[PDB]
């Protein structure tokens, strides 16, 4: 007992920069600092952005805004705190049946608004910065204009997809794949963000 471990925070070590008319990726902090932050919880780092980039000891992935609400996948964080200036901060959200956590959304950081246009044209945000088309094809299921191998959809769990307006409409979870080829995502509608919110 005395020696069990604790788990560690996710921690935010970049964004997705969407502020301007190219989207690109920032890191913000390297490898020693992630490690350090993650074991002390105290992230004293400035956060600014929608789409963060999150990481924990064995996994990188993405984290998105909406509402007031920083929102990732349970498969990438569990059930793990995040990196605060004040230290960890514990999820106020935790759904493993739909693969969905959440914390209060870090001082700095932007919102994106839940999207009501009932559009089925839709763009998924990748942690490389992609800006992939994609077509709704259900409830929770859009299809890849243009199928890519799963390698660069890896790492890009917890981002967004957002209507031509840039609303939120999901959050992408899941890759479905045929011979490593990924023709089409899986993703945790926004209604379904505003019910766990109740
Ligand atoms: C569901 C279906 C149709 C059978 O498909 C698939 O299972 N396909 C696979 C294809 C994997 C190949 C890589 C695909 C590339 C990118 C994928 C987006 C991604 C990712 O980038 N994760 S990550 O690297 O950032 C990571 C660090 C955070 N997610 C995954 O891998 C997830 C994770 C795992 O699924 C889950 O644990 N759960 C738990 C769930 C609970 C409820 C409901 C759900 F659906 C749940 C899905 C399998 N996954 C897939 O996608
Ligand atoms: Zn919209």
């Amino acid at each position: 007992m005395a020696s069990m471990k604790k788990k560690g925070s996710v921690v935010i070590v970049g964004r997705i920069n969407l502020s301007g008319d190219t989207a690109y990726a920032q890191q913000t902090r390297g490898e020693e600092g992630c490690q350090e932050t993650s074991q002390t919880g105290r992230d004293k780092n400035q956060v600014e952005g929608e789409v963060q980039i999150v990481s924990t000891a064995t996994q990188t992935f993405l984290a998105t805004s909406i509402n007031g609400v920083l929102w990732t996948v349970y498969h990438g964080a569990g059930t793990r705190t995040i990196a605060s200036p004040k230290g960890p901060v514990t999820q106020m959200y935790t759904n493993v049946d739909k693969d969905l956590v959440g914390w209060q959304a870090p001082q700095g950081s932007r919102s994106l608004t839940p999207c009501t246009c009932g559009s089925s044209d839709l763009y998924l945000v990748t942690r490389h910065a992609d800006v992939i088309p994609v077509r709704r094809r259900g409830d929770s299921r859009g299809s890849l204009l243009s199928p890519r191998p799963i390698s660069y959809l890896k790492g890009s769990a917890g981002g967004p997809l957002l209507c031509p307006a840039g609303h939120a409409v999901g959050i992408f979870k899941a890759a479905v794949s045929t011979r490593g080829v990924a023709k089409a995502v899986d993703f945790i509608p926004v209604e379904s963000l505003e019910t766990t919110m109740r």
